[PDB]
Order: C-alpha cells, then sequence, then structure tokens
C-alpha cells in the first residue's frame, strides 16, 4: 500500500537525480526497487530496462548487490524482457538471472524457446555463460519437435525468395563466411533431399539447385547471371495441396504420449502470477490456405485450436522479427502509462494491439483476427459500383499527375521545380479528382442506432488519433490504407506494416515519405464542423504532456544488428528521445534527411518543404529545444502535414484517398 508509495517516491526521486547527474547510491536504490517489486506493481514492473542500464552503468555496486535478486525475488516475472535477459547472458554480465529463467522454464518453457532460438547466435568469462546456456539447452528437452514445426513452417516457403536473399548476401560479401553461406544455401535448397515431406520445394530443388551448384564451381556478374536464370523460371508458388501433405504435423501425427504437448505460440503475459497452464494448445488444423502477394507473398494460415477454437495466423519469410516485438512492448508500456495516467483514464484512453511471434530471421508468425477489415475494401464497398467504375476509368493519381510529372525519372525534375503555385494546383486537382463523404456512408451503413453511431465514430476518431501519434513518435511509415485494419464490432483500428521505424525507410527510400501521420480529405471531412483543432488536438496534447521514461526502455543493448543494411542506431534512439523532450518536427525531418538525401539532389527543396512552404507556416521555433504541447502538435498539423503533401507526394501514399 503506502509502502509501495514511499518506494515509488524515493525511487523516482533517486533515479531522476542520477539521470540529472550525467549529461553505493545506485546499489541501495536498486535493492529498494527490488524490495518494492516484492509487492506486485506494473508501474514498477515497467522500470526493468532502466534497471539494466543502471546495472551496466555502475556494475561495481549494482552487480555487487545483484545477489539479492534470486535470493530475494523468485516471482515468475520479466516476461516481456526475456529477449533483453537472454541477450544480457550472452556477454560477461548478470548470471543469476540465468537461474531466474531456469525457474521460469521450470514453470513452463512456453515462449522461452523462441527467445533461446533468437539468441542462439550469441574464454575469460563468456565461457561461463556458454556453460550456462549449454545447461539451458540441456533443460530444453524435445526441441526437435520445435525444429519439426520450423521445418513445417518453411516447407511452404518459395525457394525463389530464399535464393534472392542469398544473392543479396553474396553481393554484400573471401570464403571465410562466403563458404559458410554457400554451405547454408546448400543445406537449405541444394541438398539432394529436403528433410521435410514436401513435394513443391523438393521438385524445385531437384530441378534447379543441382544445376546451379554445378554452375557454382566455388563449393558479382556470375551472381547476377544466376539471378536472371532463376527469376526467368516458373513464377508460381503453391505448396503441395491445400492440405499440407508437405508438413508432417499439418498432415498427421497428433500429440501422443511420446510426443510432448505444445502450446499455441504466444498467449502468456504474467506478473509473477502462476500462469494458467490449461489454455489452448497446438492441436488440430484446417488447411485451406490463401496466398497473397504483399511483400514476400505471405499466406494467411488457418489453424484449429486444441479447445476447438480455430486460430488463424500468417506465415512469414525473412525480415527478422525482433524489432516488431520491441515496438510491441513499446505499445504495451505506452498503454500502461495511459492506464496509470489519471487524466488518460478519465478519458478512458487506451490502445489495443495483437500478438506477433518470431522464430528465426527466416521465420516469423503473425496472428489474424478475421473479424476486422482494412480501409481499402471498406472505402470501396462504401463507394457505389458506378462511382468506383467512373473513378477507375478516367481519373486517378496517374491521370491527375501525368502533367505534374512530365513515367519514372520524371518525378525528380518537377520535385525540384515544385512551388506553392503548383502545390495549390495539385491540391485542387486531387480534391476535384477524388469524391468525398464515403467514410460517412460507410459508418451510417455499418451502424444502426444513431447514438451508437456517434459513440463508435467518436471512439474511432480518438483511437485513430492516438495510434497515429504513437507511431509518429515511433517513426513508423504507414503509407497506404492497408497500413490500417479496423474491426466492425467496436470501431477500433490497428496499424499494419511495422517494418519501417524511426524514419529509416524514409532515409533509404529514393523518394522521401515525410509526414506526421496518414491524413486525407476523408479524415478532414470526418464531420463538417471539425477544424481538427478539437478532439484529436486534445488527444495529442494529452498524450504528449504525459512526460519521459521511454528513453531507457526503447533500446536495451544493440537493437537488432543488421536491420538497415539488410551508421549508428543510438543516433536514432537519441533523435527519438529528443522528440520526446521536445523538438521541431521540421528539424527532426531535416536531420533525418541529412543521411543520403543531402548527397541526393533537391535536398534544399526537401528541407524547404519540411520547414514550410508558407511564410505564415515558417514560424515554429518554440518546439525545438523544449516541448510546448499544443504548439508542437499545431506545428505538425500546419507546417508538416498538409502543404508539403499538396506540393509533393508519393503516388502510392494515396493522399487523395
Amino acid at each position: 500500500a503506502g509502502v509501495i508509495d514511499a518506494y515509488m517516491t524515493l525511487a523516482d526521486f533517486c533515479d531522476q537525480q542520477l539521470r540529472k547527474e550525467e549529461e553505493a547510491y545506485p546499489a541501495l536504490v536498486v535493492e529498494k526497487m527490488l524490495k518494492a517489486l516484492k509487492l506486485n506493481s506494473n508501474e514498477a514492473r515497467l522500470k526493468f530496462p532502466r534497471l539494466l542500464q543502471i546495472i551496466e552503468r555502475y556494475p561495481e555496486e549494482t552487480l555487487s548487490l545483484m545477489t539479492k535478486e534470486i535470493s530475494s525475488v523468485p516471482c515468475w516475472q520479466f516476461i516481456s524482457w526475456i529477449s533483453h535477459m537472454v541477450a544480457l547472458l550472452d556477454k560477461d554480465q548478470a548470471v543469476a538471472v540465468q537461474h531466474s529463467v531456469e525457474e521460469i522454464t521450470d514453470n513452463y518453457p512456453q515462449a522461452i524457446v523462441y527467445p533461446f532460438i533468437i539468441s542462439s547466435e550469441s574464454t575469460s568469462t563468456g565461457h561461463k555463460n556458454k556453460e550456462f546456456v549449454a545447461r539451458i539447452k540441456s533443460k530444453l528437452d524435445q526441441g526437435g519437435v520445435i525444429q519439426d514445426f520450423i521445418n513445417a513452417l518453411d516447407q511452404l516457403s518459395n525457394p525463389e525468395l530464399l535464393f534472392k536473399d542469398w544473392s543479396n548476401d553474396v553481393r554484400a560479401e573471401n570464403k571465410k563466411n562466403i563458404e559458410k553461406m554457400y554451405e547454408r544455401m546448400y543445406a537449405a535448397l541444394g541438398d539432394p533431399k529436403a528433410p521435410g515431406l514436401g513435394a513443391f520445394r523438393r521438385k524445385f530443388i531437384q530441378t534447379f539447385g543441382k544445376e546451379f551448384d554445378k554452375h557454382f564451381g566455388k563449393g558479382s556478374d556470375f551472381n547476377d547471371i544466376t539471378n536472371m536464370l532463376l527469376l526467368k523460371m516458373n513464377k508460381d508458388s503453391k505448396p503441395p495441396g491445400n492440405l499440407k501433405e508437405c508438413s508432417p504435423w499439418m498432415s498427421d501425427f497428433k500429440v501422443e504420449f511420446l510426443r510432448n504437448e505444445l502450446e499455441i505460440p504466444g498467449q502468456y503475459d504474467g506478473r509473477g502470477k502462476p500462469l494458467p497452464e490449461y489454455h489452448v494448445r497446438i492441436a488440430g488444423f484446417d488447411e485451406r490456405v490463401t496466398v497473397m502477394a504483399s511483400l514476400r507473398r505471405p499466406k494467411r494460415i488457418i489453424i484449429r485450436g486444441h479447445d476447438e477454437r480455430e486460430h488463424p495466423f500468417l506465415v512469414k519469410g525473412g525480415e527478422d522479427l525482433r524489432q516488431d516485438q520491441r515496438v510491441e512492448q513499446l505499445f504495451q508500456v505506452m498503454n500502461g502509462i495511459l492506464a496509470q495516467d489519471s487524466a488518460c483514464s478519465q478519458r478512458a484512453l487506451q490502445l489495443r494491439t495483437y500478438s506477433v511471434v518470431p522464430m528465426t530471421s527466416r521465420l516469423g508468425l503473425i496472428e489474424w483476427l478475421e473479424n476486422t477489415v482494412t480501409l481499402k475494401d471498406l472505402l470501396l464497398n462504401t463507394m457505389s459500383q458506378e462511382e468506383k467504375a467512373a473513378y477507375l476509368s478516367d481519373p486517378r493519381a496517374p491521370p491527375c499527375e501525368y502533367k505534374d510529372w512530365l513515367d519514372v525519372g520524371a518525378y525528380m525534375l518537377m520535385y525540384k521545380g515544385a512551388n506553392r503555385t503548383e502545390t495549390v494546383t495539385s491540391f485542387r486537382k486531387r480534391e476535384s479528382k477524388v469524391p468525398a463523404d464515403l467514410l460517412k456512408r460507410a459508418f451510417v451503413r455499418m451502424s444502426t442506432s444513431p447514438e451508437a453511431f456517434l459513440a463508435l465514430r467518436s471512439h474511432f476518431a480518438s483511437s485513430h488519433a492516438l495510434i497515429c501519434i504513437s507511431h509518429w513518435i515511433l517513426g513508423i511509415g504507414d503509407r497506404h490504407l492497408n497500413n490500417f485494419m479496423v474491426a466492425m464490432e467496436t470501431g477500433g483500428v490497428i496499424g499494419i506494416d511495422f517494418g519501417h521505424a524511426f524514419g529509416s525507410a524514409t532515409q533509404f527510400l529514393p523518394v522521401p515519405e515525410l509526414m506526421p501521420f496518414r491524413l486525407t480529405r476523408q479524415f478532414i471531412n470526418l464531420m463538417l464542423p471539425m477544424k481538427e483543432t478539437g478532439l484529436m488536438y486534445s488527444i495529442m496534447v494529452h498524450a504528449l504532456r504525459a512526460f519521459g521514461l521511454l528513453t531507457n526502455t526503447m533500446d536495451v543493448f544493440v537493437k537488432e544488428p543488421s536491420f538497415d543494411w539488410k551508421w549508428y542506431p543510438r543516433q536514432k534512439i537519441c533523435y527519438a528521445k529528443r522528440k520526446l523532450a521536445g523538438a521541431n518536427p521540421a528539424v527532426i525531418t531535416c536531420d533525418e534527411l541529412l543521411l543520403g538525401h543531402e548527397k541526393a539532389p533537391a535536398f534544399r527543396d526537401y528541407v524547404a518543404v519540411a520547414r514550410g512552404s508558407k511564410d505564415h507556416n515558417i514560424r515554429a521555433q518554440e518546439p525545438e529545444s523544449g516541448l510546448s504541447e499544443e504548439t508542437q502538435v499545431k506545428c505538425l498539423m500546419d507546417q508538416a502535414t498538409d502543404p508539403n503533401i499538396l506540393g509533393r507526394t508519393w503516388e502510392g501514399w494515396e493522399p487523395w484517398m
């Protein structure tokens, strides 16, 4: 009760002072936060990453009094920081937390195995850690079943994507790791038989990989030639049958006495509580899989549950999934901050998200609700058939901007030649080309009761505002309408495509994609009296003045090596913390564009349109070096959202839509 209160007061006083110190005491305070952690407290549960940076910051005292954690707290906690823990064990660091995770896996190994796999990459002191993790994997019994699931999951992957990734890797790369890569490529595809029971992949490998390895005497131009050779082959991906005869468990082999019982991957989030170990397990399957070519031709898989509750999911190829996990826990900690905020709870402000599960770099698992719809098809079905036919026939963004471009190559030249006159010209062209009221049609047709209509619409607007500003803080590039996904049972929408963060996509994409959030004329005309200075303005203000502990917890050790190339990430972390402390978003965009785009031409045009195309727009000198809430959000609305898009915009961004 009040003991926790005094705990929190002295805790945040002390660590705020310690943070202020730099631009004995740590040991006593961290032992105090542990004896606070005795009693369950989610807000205190939030400061674990800060505990790690203070462990590494002052090991001489923190690691000295480390011993009072196993001897102090055995509560099955730390679930959302398991990746952080197991990355900590990789180096000469805390080691009794290995005993803590020993206790955790003694409770159950569910959702510990995947962190172990993602940490399998990983002497004077590190050999001790190697012994500890060897003991861990010794405790990790029946892992071959899990690798059998891995084989089942990647037996449906098209080998063309694997070969293309291998080609990118060899382009990045003499035989020190090139031969290792060749061996891995061989064991993946060029091996005479796939260990799985496939037929699609097996026939493809037996037809092409042997020939390609014959071409490859080893084990640039040759890689390119092989690239053309294996892209000019059959462009068709369909693993054997709708039923996965390729996959042993998707075919047969239920869990017997000999086979261990495996849980549905990812449903546990504890706080030292004994998690209920009677939930849905991996049992049953309904195999009619749909193939959609979105980024790597992913497939929405349908999986029957143990408790006769089917749980559909999505299979995924490469594009490793530690960053999506990280931004997920960022979402939950933001939600916890909202919950503990009295005013946010007064408005009942809350965001909900989903579960995404990583296995390897070449293996990630994504859920699906199937009771939700994206914006594209929603707007299209709200639009009448004749209306959509008239739109698709003559006028679209290319029919509206062919002159504003003049094909590819032609966009840079009038991007350079951009001006306020053509800015307003293109704005008028797009606003005349696209109709309106479609959102209102959609809401009035989906809702029946009028007051319920108002309630759902207001809730949707608030949720959209909060999620858009959250992912703006996270620097997420949510380009198209498919970046959003709304469920027609509570009017809540969830973001999609978290593969772009902190403006890294803006940095490396040729065309820039700078904007605060996904805004269009429909969100403008959401209701006619709205001037966008009311509801979402208040929501943004309330979210922003809620601070600043996110700096310690956004990153832990390295934040996913590779990532981009596949520079210095702590630069991105410091830009994010500068945004949190208060910076001009135009300045933020400028410093983001200071990588690559400065070598690129039209850089002065980019920084000018970021600063503001209007004399009245170029006034924001208050948000830089100190946040002032309303000024910052009105800056993002005025000199960052509308006119830059009205001047220059990406065709796939769908600004008119």
